[PDB]
């Protein structure tokens, strides 16, 4: 009656897509450099919107994308002309899927559950990333945290996905790969399931997920029609 | 009158001590990855407190260490016993100045500057680096983000140098090599000095710092007797 998951929430950025796609077009540009390029260049997008926030900047996610990339650049030697900085920014718009993700989510709507994306793009990017791989219909609300100009993990964005389906903290199983932004969401008071794609470690953030899998589709053979 | 500057504030982390310090003994419990463990754990460290200020979550400096250590080892797959975590968290609160730090400190007091650390240090790791260091004469005020228990680059943070001196917005120089900490203090209002000794980039926060000097000793060098 207010105790029992109704809806799955999901971040878009590393756990519905895979933000190291945009390794490809890097080593086109710098070959040999798309690993490191690409992993420099999420964790400064990170850490910019981490420090907007504190800072009392925000600048929305596309934007703070741009900024990350231009100092990952400068920060690693390497030039970057405005055609590609307009290339690789696009790049961020059309990440792929990963490959268990349009099953799972069938699967838990299947179920009777309503999906829900929260993330700290922008409406427009997270509906290009959508849009892009053709799962629009797969979610019924999508979150932007351009709704409260303010980064996760703080906590009023976690609020918005309450505000938006209209249901109890305990009612929605908020899902993430980045221990971090399970952490965020379980502070805030949802229920969380932290993806452990990696085999890494959860954050010692004081805190322990309610529900631990390997992927999407375990997440998904939890739940029954 | 409110013009010009009075005082010098430092932050301590990174740029009066060294946080890699610590590298040798951790190279001597995890031979072979005492590097990675020095960095991951400090990088670890920064970002913990950037999660807690925004989760709403506050410890302190030293919790935030074990916990980066502990998260740092878990995920290297090192074990590490509660011997060991005790020695390697006394490490960091013995850092080692940089080179250039105690001559450059009696050089800018010599010109009638007041000066302070405002740190994300608690009271007693402060207290503690400073004082084995020998260097605590060398300031006039030691500031800890206890007083607020937020952490950098929070803009209530920025505000203790300015109320603990007292005095105003322009008459502080704030000095750091992070640019990210920089950064926030700008956005706070003080004119801001980014030492830069590895030789990089600033960040693409939006703002331009005011001075850039290589060295606290080149900076020293700026100020007459
Ligand atoms: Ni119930
Ligand atoms: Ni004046």
């Amino acid at each position: 009656g207010m105790h029992a998951i109704k809806a799955v929430v999901f971040d878009l950025y590393g756990t519905l897509y895979d933000v190291y796609s945009v390794r490809t077009s890097c080593e086109r540009i710098f070959p040999g450099q798309g690993e490191m390029v690409s992993k420099m260049w999420r964790q400064k997008q990170l850490e910019y919107t981490w420090m907007r926030t504190l800072m009392g900047q925000y600048q929305d996610f596309e934007s703070a994308t741009l900024d990350a990339l231009r100092y990952t650049c400068g920060s690693l030697g390497l030039a970057l002309d405005a055609d590609g900085e307009a290339h690789l920014c696009s790049e961020y718009l059309s990440l792929t899927p990963f490959a268990d993700v349009p099953q799972a989510l069938q699967q838990l709507r299947a179920a009777g559950l309503k999906t829900a994306i929260l993330s700290n793009g922008s409406r427009h990017s997270i509906r290009q990333v959508v849009g892009n791989s053709g799962l629009t219909n797969s979610f019924d609300h999508l979150i932007s945290v351009d709704e409260v100009r303010l980064f996760k993990p703080h906590q009023k964005v976690y609020e918005l996905a309450m505000d938006t389906l209209h249901l109890g903290e305990s009612e929605i199983l908020f899902v993430s790969c980045n221990s971090w932004d399970a952490t965020g969401a379980k502070y805030f008071g949802y229920p969380v399931c932290w993806i452990n794609r990696s085999n890494g470690v959860f954050d010692q953030l004081g805190v322990v997920p309610d529900i631990v899998v390997s992927d999407v589709g375990v997440l998904a053979s939890r739940f029954s029609p």
